[PDB]
């Protein structure tokens, strides 16, 4: 009963970035802002990979 | 009962971001700006890549 | 009963980042700039990548 | 029952940063700003691996 | 007299070959295959990149 | 008289082999098979970067 | 009379050779297989970088 | 008369060969493999970086 199992896989990725001025400011909440070849596999789980999450309250 | 699966596969991507200027201002929530090539594969789980979840209050 | 599991898998990257400058300011809450290349695998477990996650609050 | 397990594998990596200035600035919060090539596994567990997570309060 | 000159430049490439097999099989000639993000700039001169010049005679 | 000169660069480049069998066979002549990121620049010369030059003769 | 020159320049590279196998065989000629982030600038002379070059005769 | 040179220069270079079998069979001629970041710079010279010249004769 031979199973082959390639789940959440990445491969052969190449990204280039040029930027000449790249800034996140940030009051009062959450950024997330550069992801590139993630991966993931869970089992009775939660996944969750970029997830800026804000709460501003008073 | 030979069984192949080939899931939350990613490959064989190539990006080319230019970009001169690029900025990210936040003020009271959230922000989920660059995922490129992002993989995932969950069993009994909820999956949530990119999620900016936000909450103003008072 | 032979299996083979490739799971939560990353190879063959290759980024390239020039940036002239680039900042991250941050005042009350989270931030999450810059991944590559993050593989995870969770069993009876939570992943959760990158989850810049604020409460900003009085 | 020869089973093989490549799990929460990285491998063949190469990235280039060339930033002629980079800075974070934080005041009151929380900030992880590079991550590369990291790799997670568990079991009976909560993997979490980037998490910049914020409370400002009064 | 202020003169920028930006000649022959190659920048900003990312290419991704995926190739089961590739093979090159010579018999008497020539032969030139692959080339990427390859610049030349001559003064005087004779450019010439990817030239196979075959002669077979008898 | 402020003059600058940008000639024959090369930069940001990113390639990525995926190749299972790569073979090159040659009888009689000549191969030039795998360049990638090259840069040149002659004056009063005569530039040839990938020149496969064969001669079968009798 | 300020004057710079960025010739024959090669920065920010980055290959990724995953081949499983990899074989040249050569009978009677030239071969040039693999080449990366070569660089050259001459001055009354004449640049060849990858010159495979045979002559067979009798 | 503040003149800066930057000539055959090669920066910030990374390869990653993964081969699980490479050869190089050679009978009669000549073989040139494996060449990275490699830079030359040449006055009243001729450069010539990766020359596999063969002479088969009789
Ligand atoms: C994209 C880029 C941006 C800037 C630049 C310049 C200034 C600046 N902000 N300045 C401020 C700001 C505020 C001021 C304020 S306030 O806001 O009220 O507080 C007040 C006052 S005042 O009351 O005293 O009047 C000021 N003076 C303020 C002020 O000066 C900022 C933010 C940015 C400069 C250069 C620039 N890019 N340069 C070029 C320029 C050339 C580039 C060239 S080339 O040489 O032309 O071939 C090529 C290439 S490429 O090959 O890569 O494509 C480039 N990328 C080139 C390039 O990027
Ligand atoms: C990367 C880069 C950054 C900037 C730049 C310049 C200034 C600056 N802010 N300055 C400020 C700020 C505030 C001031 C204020 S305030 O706001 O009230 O506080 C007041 C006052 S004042 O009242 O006294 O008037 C000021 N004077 C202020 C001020 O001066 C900042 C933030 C940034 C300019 C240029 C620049 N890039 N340069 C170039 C320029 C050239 C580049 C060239 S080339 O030589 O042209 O060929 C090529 C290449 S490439 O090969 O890599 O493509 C490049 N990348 C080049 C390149 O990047
Ligand atoms: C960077 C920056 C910041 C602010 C700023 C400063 C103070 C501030 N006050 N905070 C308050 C105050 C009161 C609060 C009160 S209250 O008193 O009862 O009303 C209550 C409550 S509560 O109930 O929630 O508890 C609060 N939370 C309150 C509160 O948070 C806040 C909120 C904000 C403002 C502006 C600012 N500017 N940023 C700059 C500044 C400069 C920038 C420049 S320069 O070179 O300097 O010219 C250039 C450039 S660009 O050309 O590149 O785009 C920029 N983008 C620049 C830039 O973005
Ligand atoms: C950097 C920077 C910071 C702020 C700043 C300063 C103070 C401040 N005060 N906080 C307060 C105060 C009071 C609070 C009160 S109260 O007293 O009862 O009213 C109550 C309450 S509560 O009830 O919630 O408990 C609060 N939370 C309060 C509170 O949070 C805060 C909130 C923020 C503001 C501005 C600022 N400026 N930054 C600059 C400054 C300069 C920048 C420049 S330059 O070169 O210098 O020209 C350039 C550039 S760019 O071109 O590259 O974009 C910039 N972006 C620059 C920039 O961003
Ligand atoms: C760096 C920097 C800092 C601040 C700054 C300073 C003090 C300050 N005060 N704190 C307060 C005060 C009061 C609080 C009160 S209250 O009194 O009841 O109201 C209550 C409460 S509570 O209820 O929560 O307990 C608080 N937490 C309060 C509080 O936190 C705060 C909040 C902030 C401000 C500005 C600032 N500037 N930064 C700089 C400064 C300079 C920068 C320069 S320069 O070369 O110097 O020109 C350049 C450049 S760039 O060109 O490269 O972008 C920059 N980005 C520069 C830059 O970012
Ligand atoms: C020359 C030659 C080549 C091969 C052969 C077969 C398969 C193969 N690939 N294998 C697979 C398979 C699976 C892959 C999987 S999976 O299914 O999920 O597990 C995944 C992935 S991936 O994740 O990376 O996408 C792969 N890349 C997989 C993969 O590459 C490759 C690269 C090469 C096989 C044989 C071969 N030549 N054999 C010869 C060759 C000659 C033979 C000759 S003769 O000299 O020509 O007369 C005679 C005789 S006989 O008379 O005795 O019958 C023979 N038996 C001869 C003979 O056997
Ligand atoms: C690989 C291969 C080679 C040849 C082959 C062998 C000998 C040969 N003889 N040479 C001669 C002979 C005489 C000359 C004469 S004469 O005697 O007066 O007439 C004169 C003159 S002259 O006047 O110019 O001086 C000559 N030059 C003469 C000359 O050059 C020559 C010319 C060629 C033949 C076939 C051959 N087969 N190749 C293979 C062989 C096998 C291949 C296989 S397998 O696994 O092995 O089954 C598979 C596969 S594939 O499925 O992947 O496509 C292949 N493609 C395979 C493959 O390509
Ligand atoms: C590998 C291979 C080589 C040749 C081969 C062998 C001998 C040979 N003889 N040369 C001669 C001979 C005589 C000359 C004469 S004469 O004696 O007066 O007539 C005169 C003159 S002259 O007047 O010009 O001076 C000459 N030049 C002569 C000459 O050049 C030559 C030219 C070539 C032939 C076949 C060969 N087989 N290769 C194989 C063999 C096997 C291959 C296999 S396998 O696994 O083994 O099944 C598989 C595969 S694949 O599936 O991957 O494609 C292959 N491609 C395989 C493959 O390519
Ligand atoms: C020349 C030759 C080569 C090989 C051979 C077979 C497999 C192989 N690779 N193995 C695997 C396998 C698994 C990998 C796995 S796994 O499945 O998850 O565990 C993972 C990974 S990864 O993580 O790095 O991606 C791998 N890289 C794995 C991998 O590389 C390599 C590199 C090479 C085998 C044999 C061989 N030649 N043998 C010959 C060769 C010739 C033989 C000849 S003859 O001289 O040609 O006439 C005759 C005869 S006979 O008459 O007695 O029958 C023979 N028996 C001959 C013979 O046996
Ligand atoms: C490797 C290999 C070699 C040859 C081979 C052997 C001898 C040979 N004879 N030479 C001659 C002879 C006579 C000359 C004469 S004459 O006598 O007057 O006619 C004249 C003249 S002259 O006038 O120029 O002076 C010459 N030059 C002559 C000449 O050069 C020559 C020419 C060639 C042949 C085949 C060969 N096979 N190679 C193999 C062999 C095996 C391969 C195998 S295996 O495992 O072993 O099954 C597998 C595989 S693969 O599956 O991975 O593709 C392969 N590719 C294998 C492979 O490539
Ligand atoms: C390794 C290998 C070598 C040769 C081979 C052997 C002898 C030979 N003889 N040379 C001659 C002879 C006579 C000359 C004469 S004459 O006597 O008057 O006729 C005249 C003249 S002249 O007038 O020009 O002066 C000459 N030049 C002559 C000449 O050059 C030559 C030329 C070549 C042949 C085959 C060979 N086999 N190699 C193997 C052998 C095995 C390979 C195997 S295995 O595991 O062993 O099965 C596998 C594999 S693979 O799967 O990985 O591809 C392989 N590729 C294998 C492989 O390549």
């Amino acid at each position: 009963v031979g199973s082959k199992t390639k789940e959440g896989v990445v491969h052969g990725v190449a990204t280039v970035a040029e930027k000449t001025k790249e800034q996140v400011t940030n009051v009062g909440g959450a950024v997330v802002t550069g992801v590139t070849a993630v991966a993931q596999k869970t089992v009775e789980g939660a996944g969750s990979i970029a997830a800026a999450t804000g709460f501003v309250k008073k």
